[PDB]
């Protein structure tokens, strides 16, 4: 599990997250809690890219629901939070949040690991 797809920069280099993925879970046998969230720093398709990278870590939640936060950083100034909640064992998990620092343009942006 674990691919999360891109994410966007804009010009002001801020890249706005939301995603549903139901693939990962934050539950269950296989849960990424305690993987490591990475963007690469390098925008588009190109190897040889700098990563920023946080782990995942639980927060306070209720009853079968679960939520985590990365906090993301890289170099000179990237730097994020993500978000990631899920209602039920096993459901779809909600990502979101927001990353600074980047290029403009599109950022890959996964679950090392998991």
């Amino acid at each position: 599990a674990g691919d999360l797809g891109n994410v966007t920069a804009d010009k002001d280099g801020v890249a706005d997250v939301s995603i549903e993925d139901s693939v990962i879970s934050l539950s269950g046998d296989h849960s990424i809690i305690g993987r490591t969230l990475v963007v690469h720093e390098k925008a588009g398709a190109g190897a040889g890219s700098r990563l920023a990278s946080g782990v995942i870590g639980i927060a306070q939640a209720g009853a079968g629901a679960t939520k985590a936060v990365a906090v993301l950083k890289g170099d000179g100034p990237v730097q994020g939070i993500i978000n990631f909640e899920q209602k039920e064992s096993n459901g779809p998990v909600k990502v979101w949040g927001s990353i600074k620092g980047l290029t403009e343009g599109l950022h890959g942006f996964h679950v090392h690991g998991a």
